[PDB]
């Protein structure tokens, strides 16, 4: 509750200052040399080739009954899948629609042969399976089995050879030297084998004995019973069954890059020694080198340069087709992550294999973050470039206000109270050292002067009284709780005089130059010139690690689980059988 | 180093201009009405429904020895899964626990009987494997396999006859057609077929002969030996074993979709066409459209409904049971991703499948961009209508303050040096040229003026000397270098006088009106009224798609992979075998 | 278009107001204390255990050949892999590289045995197979298969019997109580199940009388024929086959944890009772509790203690040699999501099992949240802190231009016109009330006083003519469109005298103290006194939930599906067969 008041001795010109010229603000040359146009971004093809096949095979049941005293028992029983011999095929089923009741094959080396019912061999026809829905279709000739008894006390064996035509999904794996089946045989020979145009270097685990090749096939449908369209066609003989397969070559059907998405306006900037490419359809950022990618280095990628130069015309001429041109060939990056983007750049009218991550939130990020950080700086800028200009202009009422009020302002800009004078164009400064305690200001209560009536005091007069024994100051009050040490303030006494000053805590208010009243600082009526700028904080967040699918959950999709077949099924002799006993 | 002075010629009322009123600006309507709420976001369910059966088969071992001189010799195994007809099970072991020695069954289309170690048949007791940990229980009558050797030189055969109770777990997926068992056997008949309520409408390969129902059946339980509670029961017979499950109604036992998460505090606002919901506590922002979802286009989705109902119900009553009230029934939205959320609006007391993404993530960035665009977005509102008022509030003291000084603000303002008067409520301004070269300007070395001592010039006095021949002016040193031309700017002779003087990169000093000394622009001390504002940019980053597990390591956590036990299993003939070699 | 005036009457010291003394700014304490070092993060191993074994076993085939007119005919043919005692095997495959050629095994509970080609057992060497690539390597016997077929008539039976040493990959998940290999069989005993070194105590579902251990053995390269290091050794006598394994101990080889990233430069910051990981290489950014983590919670984790510590310690020395020093020894903490992150703090020169998610994203986001908020905070603090000093500049213009004209600031101030004075160091305010309708202000034309010449108004007269009657007022235009009620402002007849006033929407135009002419405010040039901030906001972004790869294309790799050889192979007899028709 102690107002502090200073004493502030005549300054003298060792200090003087002045103000600076306006300071120069930095132009923020913000702004990248960016490239519109077309790209087509490209990923590795992690599925199975799949074609369409035949499996031609009879099935070879031989049944051995013990014929007993009231039953039959099967005392044996060996089913047998064995191969179609091209000869048959090709001399039978696609010329008349038939197949023998004969089987002749090989096993344990030996020309083995059978016959169904033990008969004479016939021409059965093709008999469409009862289940024939889309798709999975089979034809076969007999839905019976066949087995005799005799009389009781003798073994009886009978046999089946049921002739079957199966249409299958063949697939293929890189680097494609194998193919399963949908019936589950592994044929270890590529799809893509052959005789001409160098196929004769592909993979096979076989000798070319059991290969056969029919160059203008037709091959038979066995329900229009008409002949297809001529096609290349494979035949190879495994010893369980007969594959036949149109043959396609190895550089028209596989292809290790997949077509992933087509972006029609995209954008190249170039920073700092790498590409930047932004698609904002799909808020990603790919980021990638400056250098071209030659796609000779990757195994089979022969499909994506012409795939991608008819996508990429037909987008231009269905969107950019009068708005801009192009300018140049088709270029090739590599963007960040293992992608492929095939980019086209537009103007306006003014060996190895490549593996891709399984994500595209590293580029989602990476879009965002560009966007927030381009625009958050873009404001900065402008914020900085606006205070700039603010303060240059502040500058010109500082200047020019100092005649005016030298001391005020010179306070203002020391943050500390001074006196200062303004030697003409320069300004002369002087620190007011405080006035300290043991001192008591006394307040008088007329402003008028003694005997003069003409003439009066501007500022109440103080009375500083000392306790050192210093003596007795007698001045006058100054502004803002500034003790002059002289009473040198005078004025023509006007009319219906009315003043309010401050002494310490309070206005004091003097009316005719004499003591009124007093109110406390608290108490006046508030004016503000302060503008208000409430700005708030982001707060902090935390990030919970979220799934929609666990790994569990995405190892449930599938009907059986091989290896939980395998673990429940492989212990059925340890369960149900005691492996320990001996008998002597 | 070389000062550029200007000369003003008298200004003329040709350029007049004015200070524009207070300029209005906008008042930013950032704000949007949004609607608190519950909500539970229900995902695709992607696992198999998962059941429990039994299968009852008997294994029906066929052992051919050939006794030799010092040994036995197996000259053939023929191993059979046999199935359990219906008739033995509900009348043999669910009535004493007990199951007969004899086989009967049909193979090859004939009733074929056998009979373990061809004796009389029996009823043995089903006993408990040696394994029967949790879960996985199997219950068989014989430990032991019979053969027969003989009298050296002869084949006799054996036969071993097991009867098997084995409790499985099934397992089968949309569209529910079929399903596999622990054993690996399909039955292709849907787990949901019966003879009531449409069951019999049902997907069923099999014929009507094979399948029985038994309402009310009361299984036996093999350990307590005591009956179960009454359940209908489905019986299968199967050409390999039979299939026992209690069957249960398609209608309340699957569906398609699953609760995913729920989600206490939720609001959602409408943005331009569509919908937004706001999860803080997940930190997930979901983007619907503003239609509802018709739950009658998605097949199996009887469960949602109620089941969010009940959840939706307990959530408000634990939770928000005295803040808020409903506001009417459950709303539908299909979220963007395949998501479904079931949205219950509360207020303040003032056909075919979905296919769900594997990641929110993309919701996850959703709701961390919309943080920081609405509140980057609210501080930089701020910003613009505080800037408002401070331009508003200094276009006062610009006002105010021309008077004083109008060539100097005049100066500033258009940023370039001109001289400026005030026609009364006007400013006319005119431009000032700039003094050229050829031009010698010297200094004076006393202020006084000749003769007179009570009158002295207020400013420096210059002679610009032409050198073109024009002559020679006498003026006087301006302000901030400007040259006027005449000396009308005198003074009464103070006391004591003291100023300093800009003379292009000096301040010369001059005491009682005389050159006293000069000091370099660089040498005063300064005094700055510039505040600072030091803002940084964001720097550019770059994100690296970073994984936890590859796509090989997570097809490396199961016990067996079929495609490799296959690749490696399927050439043991090639390898081991010489299948090209022909014996004669 | 019509003006509107006021009329301020006298104002009174009713209302007195003052200027704020100068708002402290709030000194924003941004900043955390951090603590830099180095880290390793730790996820879930997820593999299986690999390692490598041997099966050695005999291939029995029994083929039964009915030799005919004609032809011969196979009618049985039983194939069965057999075990390969481990008496033959360590006393004559690793002794001379020969193998008998005699089966000698029990099936049925019986001793039985089986000679090839029905001669006298001989001692066959070990050839490899044809196909021994890389890795997969295979020696046999015998490249043929023996079967006799006798005169026309009778049966005939041949036997072959092939030792095979096959090198396999074995593979065992946890807990390890089985391991399958390539070959398809399931091994019930964990692969460190020994004798010693505590080792009997691990998982084993066959008899002790199947195990046999060999400490010290050395086993035989069949191809460089020359003795390998010693090594323990298991030998398991599985019931189909012989497998045999080098012995290795449960605690050396496999750990529940494996080292996914080394991070050179970590910075752990403590916020609000949790630990916080930025890692700036990653971008990523974890978040752990304040609490260690005991390593003894989880199964088999000896490894990573030592294997972080070896190369925690490689990174300080190859990087941090020489500007930092460690401060103790490693802390570990679980982070989020499941991670193991082992932590060593750098200081400058001044029984369950962890489950992993499957991201990298939920902490990128992290991190990049946390960016943009420390830097948009620390942004938003600088520019309060910046405003807090210029508006603490301000006051001092505003408090020390209040004398030069006191209504004007007032007015603006207050955002209404008032009129104001100055009553000593206080300020008088009082509102000026609008100038309403029915009121008719007339513009005098001269503004010199009558008959004086010396002495001429300074604002332009106007005569205020009342319609109710309540006479007319004759005053002045005073500025801003305020009506002085009074011609009190007077002034020293100026020669040149050229003024510009303000009436309405006009510059009435006065030369020599008579009107001249008027031009529209409209017609004015404009000088602005107004800093231009062009702030555009962010705009709304809608993410698309976007995939490299679907769930269908991620179950797409393999070559074969089992489910779907199952599905379509397991209806062979019924597509093939009619099992519903009986024969009588
Ligand atoms: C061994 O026995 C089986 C039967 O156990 C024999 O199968 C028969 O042969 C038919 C020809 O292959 C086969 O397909 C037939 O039916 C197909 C379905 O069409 C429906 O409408 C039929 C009435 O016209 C109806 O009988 C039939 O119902 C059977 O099939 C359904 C299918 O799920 C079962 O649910 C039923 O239980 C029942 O078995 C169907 O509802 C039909 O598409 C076939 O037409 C073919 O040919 C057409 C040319 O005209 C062509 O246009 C069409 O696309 C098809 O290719 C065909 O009519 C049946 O399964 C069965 N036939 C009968 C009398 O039901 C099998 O042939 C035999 N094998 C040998 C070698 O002997
Ligand atoms: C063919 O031969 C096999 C043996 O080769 C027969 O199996 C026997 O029959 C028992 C009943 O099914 C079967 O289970 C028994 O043991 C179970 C385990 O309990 C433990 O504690 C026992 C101490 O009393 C101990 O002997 C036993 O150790 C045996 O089993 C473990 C299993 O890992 C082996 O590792 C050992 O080598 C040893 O063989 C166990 O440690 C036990 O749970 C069973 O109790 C059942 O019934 C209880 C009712 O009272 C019930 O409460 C409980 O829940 C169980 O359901 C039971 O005691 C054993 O494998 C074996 N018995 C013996 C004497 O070892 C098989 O029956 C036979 N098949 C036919 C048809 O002939
Ligand atoms: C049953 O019959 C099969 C044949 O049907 C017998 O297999 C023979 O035995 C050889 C030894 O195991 C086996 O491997 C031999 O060839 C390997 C490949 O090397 C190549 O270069 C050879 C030039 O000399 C060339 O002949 C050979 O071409 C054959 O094999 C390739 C393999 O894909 C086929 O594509 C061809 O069609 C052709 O069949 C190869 O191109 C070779 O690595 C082997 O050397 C081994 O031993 C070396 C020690 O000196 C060692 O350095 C090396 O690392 C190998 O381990 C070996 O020469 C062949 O498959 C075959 N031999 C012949 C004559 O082709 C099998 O032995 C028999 N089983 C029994 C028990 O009777
Ligand atoms: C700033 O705004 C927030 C939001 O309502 C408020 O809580 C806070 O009190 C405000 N601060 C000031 C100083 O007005
Ligand atoms: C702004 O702050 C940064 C951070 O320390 C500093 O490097 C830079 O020099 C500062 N700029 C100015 C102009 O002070
Ligand atoms: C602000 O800048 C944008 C960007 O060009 C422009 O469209 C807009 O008109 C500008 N606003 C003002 C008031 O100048």
């Amino acid at each position: 509750t102690k107002p502090t008041f200073y004493v502030c001795p005549p300054p003298t010109g060792s200090t003087i200052v002045r103000l600076e010229p306006p300071r120069t603000c930095p132009d923020y040359h913000l702004g990248k040399n960016f490239t519109e146009g077309i790209a087509v971004v490209y990923k590795e093809n992690i599925a199975a080739y799949k074609f369409k096949a035949t499996v031609y095979y009879k099935d070879v049941i031989v049944s051995t009954a013990w014929a007993g005293s009231s039953y039959t028992q099967i005392t044996n029983r060996y089913a047998d899948r064995v191969p179609i011999p091209v000869s048959e095929i090709t001399d039978t089923i696609d010329k008349f629609g038939k197949c023998s009741s004969k089987a002749t094959y090989v096993r344990n080396n030996h020309k083995v042969e059978a016959f169904n019912e033990d008969k004479n061999p016939q021409d059965m026809p093709l008999i469409a399976s009862k289940y024939n829905s889309v798709g999975s279709k089979a034809w076969h000739t007999t839905n019976d089995t066949y087995m005799v008894a005799g009389t009781p006390g003798t073994y009886r064996t009978g046999t089946s050879v049921n002739c079957i035509i199966e249409e299958v999904e063949a697939r293929s794996i890189f680097p494609y030297d194998s193919f399963g089946l949908s019936t589950g045989d592994i044929i270890y020979m590529s799809p893509f084998f052959g005789l001409r145009d160098g196929a004769y270097r592909e993979h096979s685990n076989y000798a070319m004995d059991r290969f056969h090749q029919f160059e203008g096939y037709r091959q038979r449908d066995l329900d229009t019973r008409a002949l297809l369209e001529p096609a290349a066609r494979n035949f190879l003989v495994t010893p369980h069954l007969t594959v036949g397969w149109n043959w396609k070559p190895k550089r028209t059907e596989v292809c290790s890059l997949v077509k992933w998405r087509e972006v029609e306006d995209v954008v190249r900037d170039e920073y700092a020694h790498n590409f930047r490419f932004t698609m904002k359809t799909l808020s990603t950022t790919f980021i990638s080198e400056t250098n071209e990618f030659n796609l000779n280095q990757i195994h089979l990628s022969q499909c994506v340069k012409e795939e991608a130069r008819a996508i990429i015309n037909r987008i231009y001429t269905t969107r950019y087709n009068s708005s801009h041109v192009r300018t140049g060939d088709i270029q090739t990056y590599l963007a960040r992550g293992g992608f492929v983007v095939v980019f086209q750049p537009l103007l306006s009218n003014s060996n190895r294999t490549i593996t891709t991550t399984s994500s595209v939130e590293f580029a989602m990020l990476q879009f965002t973050y560009d966007h927030i950080q381009e625009h958050v700086n873009e404001m900065l800028a402008r914020i900085s470039s606006s205070w700039c200009q603010l303060q240059n202009r502040e500058r010109a009422l500082w200047s020019g206000l100092f005649p005016i009020n030298p001391s005020a302002l010179a306070s203002t800009i020391l943050d500390q109270r001074v006196k200062a004078r303004i030697l003409g164009d320069v300004i002369s400064v002087s620190n007011c050292p405080e006035l300290g305690s043991d001192t008591r200001i006394i307040l008088q209560n007329s402003m008028r002067v003694s005997g003069s009536t003409t003439r009066c005091y501007s500022r109440p007069l103080i009375s500083i009284v000392s306790l050192n024994g210093s003596g007795t100051v007698e001045g006058q009050l100054g502004t803002d709780n500034e003790l002059i040490m002289s009473r040198d303030l005078l004025e023509p006494c006007v009319a219906n005089h009315k003043r309010y000053f401050l002494f310490g805590h309070h206005y004091v208010y003097y009316e005719d130059y004499r003591y009124v009243r007093e109110i406390a600082v608290h108490d006046v009526g508030m004016i503000s010139t302060y503008v208000d700028l409430n700005l708030t904080l982001l707060k902090d967040r935390e990030f919970m690690p979220l799934q929609v699918y666990t790994r569990d959950e995405l190892r449930d999709t599938g009907l059986l689980d091989y290896s939980e077949i395998q673990r429940r099924n492989q212990m059925h002799s340890l369960r149900f059988y005691d492996i320990d006993k001996v008998v002597q």
